[PDB]
């Protein structure tokens, strides 16, 4: 399980 | 990255 | 709740 | 026990 | 220095 | 220094 | 891969 | 007075 | 802060 | 004389 | 049983 | 670091 | 209650 | 050719 | 030299 | 992380 | 006469 | 911290 | 680490 | 009876 | 600490 | 014909 | 004068 | 009454 | 029994 | 628990 | 490498 | 007795 | 291969 | 006052 | 400079 | 018995 | 700052 | 130099 | 230089 | 090295 | 309790 | 006419 | 660890 | 350090 | 009184 | 630990 | 009687 | 015309 | 402190 | 081992 | 040189 | 600094 | 009444 | 011509 | 009769 | 690997 | 150079 | 054709 | 003083 | 004190 | 100690 | 053509 | 050092 | 009254 | 010519 | 003294 | 105690 | 094609 | 005193 970071403008660190 | 699990007691739930 | 930062030698990030 | 770094900006010595 | 105490809860011993 | 379980599932012991 | 962390207490950090 | 604290996790400070 | 994230694939960020 | 007084807590002052 | 080194980055001394 | 308690009587906490 | 340093050679951070 | 791999964890290596 | 004890538990019988 | 081929073919690459 | 190739994957070339 | 008193009498001081 | 403690009263230190 | 060093800055030769 | 190893198959370490 | 005094107490003049 | 304290504890001075 | 600034080397803000 | 000589950083000569 | 590194001659690092 | 064991009595678990 | 330096702005070297 | 392993207590070792 | 402790285990130490 | 007695009640020594 | 900096504009060294 | 009293008499009240 | 009674409560002989 | 009086009370023996 | 108890009456503990 | 040398030839470290 | 044959395997020569 | 193979064939190798 | 007193008569108290 | 330093050789600092 | 006393009476001392 | 060197800074040759 | 005493007490001057 | 009188009649001194 | 004790009162030792 | 008497008191019988 | 009589006859005051 | 400067070697500041 | 007159007491002068 | 070094600015060399 | 070809009829080579 | 009579009441002889 | 005369007495003329 | 003669009939000095 | 005379007549001395 | 007595009148002395 | 005298009295010249 | 009554007639005071 | 150097070998400070 | 009078008492000089 | 006459008609001396 | 007269008359002796 | 005449009356040339 | 003459005829000398 991890921090994976996103984008698309915005940008997330998702952590799934 | 990756959320890990350490230990000797303390425990570390680390990020990196 | 929170990724905070953590020293003491070593660190790390640690969830809490 | 320890005296450890905390930091989250603001830092300081935690005593714990 | 000086060990203090505050919290707004979280409750930090600190040194400084 | 210290010998600690470890894990990423998968664990270890880790030689830190 | 490498961190810098100043502080003042008030902190700020560096991460490359 | 001022620290910067080096990290690579591997830490060393210098504090001024 | 401040995130400059760079890649050409390989990917490498700062964060200030 | 001319204070001036900086702050980040730490406290410094220059007295002209 | 015996202590091996990994790497892949990081690396890690693994006591199997 | 660590807080202990040290004797050489006469006894103290001392941070090392 | 307070971090005092003592040095007579040697030092100490002695914490009363 | 000759590995040169680095590590503080961390780990990093040049190839010549 | 004089035969110190401290701990934080280990304790150490300690000459210097 | 980065690479450089040298050639005259013969070849030798640098991997850092 | 001479080829250095670059790479980081994204590659180029200088041939003289 | 540092104090410069100027005198030619008239005395002005700089003080850090 | 290495402590260097400056003293002319005032006292100012160096950590590494 | 005996001259000790006390620092908390400021710094005393202290004879008790 | 910082490790150094060496490879040519044969493998030799730096420890410092 | 100037004097400069500093301090940090422990005192010294230049006079010119 | 000038007094510098050096500890790494052991400790040992230099006064100017 | 008043703060004044004395030296003779030695120099403090002396309340008279 | 014995006056052995243990590290882990720090050392110490330690009475057994 | 800990890798120690033990002497009194002859040295070893000692699992405990 | 490798952890043996040996003993005369002290046992010891080492590592090298 | 003293000639010494009185400072308040103004600065003499006075007699006492 | 070979330890030199330095200390004044705080201790630091080059293993080639 | 400086330990350097030499091994390859087979150890000896200088002591100043 | 003076130490006065100031009212705004209130009063104080304030340092002018 | 101590002089303080009051500040609220207008400052004021209070010594109480 | 403190006023402090001291003497060898010559009394000083000393502010700093 | 001066051994002085000193008080800032407390008082202590100090060498100046 | 002269020694002179003067005064508004406060009496100064000045040399210059 | 070893602790040992010693006679030559009168007794002693001599670390040998 | 502490070890003392003496010499008189022979000499020992005593450890009363 | 004369052959110099380097290994570590990895193999280099050099002939004359 | 490493060989030098020497020819003219007669050949002879120094292994380390 | 230490306030000793000798005496072959001349009396000494001396630090050191 | 004073700590001075007297020298005839021999030198001790002497409190009188 | 090492006293060097420079005269010309004026007098300055390095102390190590 | 003596002539004896004493200092405190100034020195002297003083005849007692 | 100049003296350096060395003391370490033991104590020889050079005059020029 | 340290003198130093320049004349060529006219004469000008600096005090250090 | 082979110890060599310096004294001039003062005394330092040499461990081989 | 010549034997003089000077005194602030303390008297001194100087040499020089 | 001091108004000292002195004598070497002739007696003056000096300012050392 | 007047401080003046002698020179013949040595130097006075002589108050008459 | 230029007279410089040096003074620590001993005073010694070049004359150009 | 003497010739003698006079100041006060001006200097004269005095044959009295 | 690298030819060295030389010639003056006569040729010798180096092979790298 | 030469020995002037010279007044400024007073009268001296002044080399010039 | 011009001429500069310098003085401070001691006079120095170039004329040009 | 120093005479320069300048000459090309037409002449022009300098006189230092 | 050494005289250095230049001469070419035009004479001009260094005296130190 | 040990006179050197330099004469060429002018005589000048060291001691050691 | 130029002279130089020196002396200390004793003089020795050298002409050119 | 020590001023002594010396015959060998004839007395004198002196200084060894 | 006087410290003179005779010397006739034997030498002496004579103090009349 | 040039006097050096050596003296430790016992004297023997040289004349050059 | 010593002459060197030198000759090429033209003459030329050193007189030492 | 032995001269040695050397003459070219010019004469120069050294006696020792 | 270049010549340079040298003379002092005697002469000597170079000639390239 | 001495002359060059170059020549390539056109001629030039310096003469000193």
């Amino acid at each position: 399980a991890k921090l994976v970071f996103f984008a698309e403008a915005e940008a997330f660190f998702v952590l799934k």
